[PDB]
């Protein structure tokens, strides 16, 4: 809508205090006019017809239990489209400023959040798996980050290239969230996965294996379920990713780390450059090394421990 760009305070799914952009328009609304052609979020009041009502709300403070999600996703959406931004000099998901819309309230007790070609849904979750899912930094990042990919790659969501799609969106959730400086880790949605247990995670890029995902190419799923394990076989990449990153010695093969930021210059340049809809493992191996040549030549530290990282889990 059209109106005055200001502030509001509000508190998220974890109970931070954190300002947010609004509009004001005889409500206040959850529109954030300071990035591109703005952030939108929508109450899809416990509904599945999307996106909903755009936000509104009489005093510019988000306070109550119900207005939770929507501040985080709101917030969330905008520190990602910073880090595109500042770190990829990326103009949003499609590289033109296009509009990043979410719903939050989806469905009753719905654990699960999710890209649908257009926008980002995030459901409360059931209180005892989920709590709502906008309060996870990674997994805000890492939805948007599918819609990055939808332009750029557009890896299919089955087999092989599913997997690297689901791994790249992990690998960005979590530069976004050491981004943010937000009591970063490798590990996945642990801000908002299981409130009545402490200390784990949905998913692991340190340890895959630590929640049953595989973490080498010769333990990878081959079924059908889960779009051919799309969720499962991510595991397999994002451990390379934490290998180049971090560094460590994985089934007898030694990687020396280069580090979180050279890792997201070299897997944005990836999928930005060369991957292509139906890219495998081995191609994204390629890819990798192809991008750490050209930002820091063949003969670089930074290509071999790519070359390391792939011979780790695997993959030729
Ligand atoms: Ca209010
Ligand atoms: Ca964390
Ligand atoms: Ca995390
Ligand atoms: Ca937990
Ligand atoms: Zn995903």
């Amino acid at each position: 809508i059209t109106g005055t760009s200001t502030v509001g305070v509000g508190r998220g799914v974890l109970g931070d205090q954190k300002n947010i952009n609004t509009t004001y328009s005889t409500y206040y609304y959850l529109q954030d006019n300071t990035r591109g052609n703005g952030i939108f979020t929508y109450d899809a009041k416990y509904r599945t017809t999307l996106p909903g009502s755009l936000w509104a709300d009489a005093d510019n403070q988000f306070f109550a239990s119900y207005d939770a999600p929507a501040v985080d996703a709101h917030y969330y959406a905008g520190v990602t489209y910073d880090y595109y931004k500042n770190v990829h000099n990326r103009l949003s998901y499609d590289g033109n400023n296009a509009a990043i819309r979410s719903s939050v309230h989806y469905s009753q007790g719905y654990n699960n959040a999710f890209w649908n070609g257009s926008q980002m849904v995030y459901g409360d979750g059931d209180g005892q798996t989920f709590i709502p899912l906008s309060g996870g930094i990674d997994v805000v990042a890492h939805e948007l980050t599918h819609a990055v990919t939808d332009y750029t790659a557009g890896l299919i969501y089955q087999n092989e290239s599913g997997a690297i799609n689901e791994a790249i969106s992990d690998i960005f959730g979590t530069l976004v969230e050491f981004y943010a400086n937000k009591n970063p880790d490798w590990e996945i949605g642990e801000d908002v996965y299981t409130p009545g247990i402490s200390g784990d995670s949905l998913r692991s890029m340190s340890d895959p294996a630590k929640y049953g995902d595989p973490d080498h190419y010769s333990k990878r799923y081959t079924g059908t379920q889960d779009n051919g394990g799309v969720h499962i076989n991510s595991g397999i990449i994002n451990k390379a990713a934490y290998l180049i990153s971090q560094g460590g010695t994985h089934y007898g093969v030694s990687v020396v780390g280069i580090g979180r930021d050279k890792l997201g210059k070299i897997f944005y340049r990836a999928l930005t450059q060369y991957l292509t809809p139906t890219s495998n493992f081995s191609q994204l191996r390629a890819a990798a090394v192809q991008s750490a040549t050209d930002l820091y030549g063949s003969t670089s530290q930074e290509v071999a421990s790519v070359k390391q990282a792939f011979d780790a889990v695997g993959v030729k």
